[PDB]
């Protein structure tokens, strides 16, 4: 039930290993950016894994641009309690969102493909609005919401953070309030 894996091999190698493992499961390694600084690789999904920099407070540039964990020094002598304090419950969002009835993969979150399956599905049922979610390959931890309320396939960003799903800047802890308040406006004038 989640496994871990400590590393003591280079990035591609942590890849096709974690293509072996299973939803959530986590890798520790050495970091390819800063000496004593560690990386926290978890499966996502299927072919995506989420690299996330564990940086010491105070040490690091305070800029970041993809998955990033501040920790002080003390905390990096618990590795498990970071583990379940922050990658679990964000692989169970995402979980949350791979068992949605409207989940696709479209080949790695590509917008084409997805605006082409909302356009295909609004031609099929004119009077009902299609949505649907896919994992961002390229944005590990990140999923596409795509919808088409009228004539044009409309696409926004639903983030996994370890406190619920980011969408429009709003904080949702279960993926039902997620899709209860996107349902309540995905039809407004916009």
């Amino acid at each position: 039930x989640x496994x871990x894996x400590x590393x003591x091999i280079n990035f591609k190698q942590a890849e096709k290993m974690m293509e072996t493992m299973d939803q959530g499961d986590v890798i520790i390694r050495p970091s390819s950016k800063g000496e004593n600084h560690l990386t926290v690789t978890w499966k996502v999904s299927d072919g995506i894994y989420q690299h996330v920099d564990v940086r010491e407070e105070g040490k690091e540039n305070a800029f970041s641009l993809g998955a990033t964990l501040w920790i002080n020094s003390e905390e990096f002598e618990d590795l498990d309690e970071i583990v379940a304090r922050y990658v679990q419950p964000m692989a169970s969002f995402a979980r949350d969102l791979l068992n949605h009835k409207y989940y696709q993969d479209c080949s790695g979150g590509d917008r084409k493909k997805l605006e082409e399956l909302l356009i295909k599905t609004k031609k099929e049922k004119p009077t009902f609005i299609p949505y649907f979610i896919c994992a961002c390959k390229e944005l590990p931890g990140k999923f596409l919401l795509g919808y088409q309320p009228r004539g044009k396939p409309r696409i926004e960003y639903v983030t996994v953070t370890p406190e619920g799903f980011r969408y429009r800047g709003q904080i949702f802890p279960t993926v039902n309030g997620l899709f209860r308040w996107f349902k309540d406006h995905y039809q407004d004038p916009v």
